[PDB]
């Protein structure tokens, strides 16, 4: 089931940028389509399905990737973005969360 279901609308993910930082590469709404709202602290998002964090976002990242990553069976992730693409990611991560 859902960790935060006050946060499974996209509009309510992207409520909470508001005050999300500039000197942060990475945009509201490729993170909130990801899943991810922002906790207010620095540049930490939470993705309302899994409540997996993340954090110290670089240029060229990715969020769907990053969450792919790190948090791979989440099971909103898989259902957009299919296990194919999260076997891919972490075929290519082998040893991380190893
Ligand atoms: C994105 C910029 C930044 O903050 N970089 C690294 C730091 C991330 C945030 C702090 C807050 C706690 C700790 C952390 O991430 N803990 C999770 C954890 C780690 C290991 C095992 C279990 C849980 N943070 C950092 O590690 C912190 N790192 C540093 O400041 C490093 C030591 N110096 C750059
Ligand atoms: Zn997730």
């Amino acid at each position: 089931s859902i960790s935060n279901l006050s946060m499974q609308t996209h509009a309510a993910r992207m409520r909470t940028f508001m005050y999300w930082p500039s000197s942060v590469p990475v945009q509201p709404e490729q993170l909130a389509s990801a899943g991810f709202y922002y906790v207010g602290r620095n540049d930490d998002v939470k993705c309302f399905c899994c409540d997996g964090g993340l954090r110290c976002w670089e240029s060229g990242d990715d969020p769907w990737v990053e969450h792919a990553k790190w948090f791979p069976r989440c099971e909103f992730l898989i259902r957009m973005k299919g296990q194919e693409f999260v076997d891919e990611i972490q075929g290519r991560y082998p040893h991380l969360l190893e």
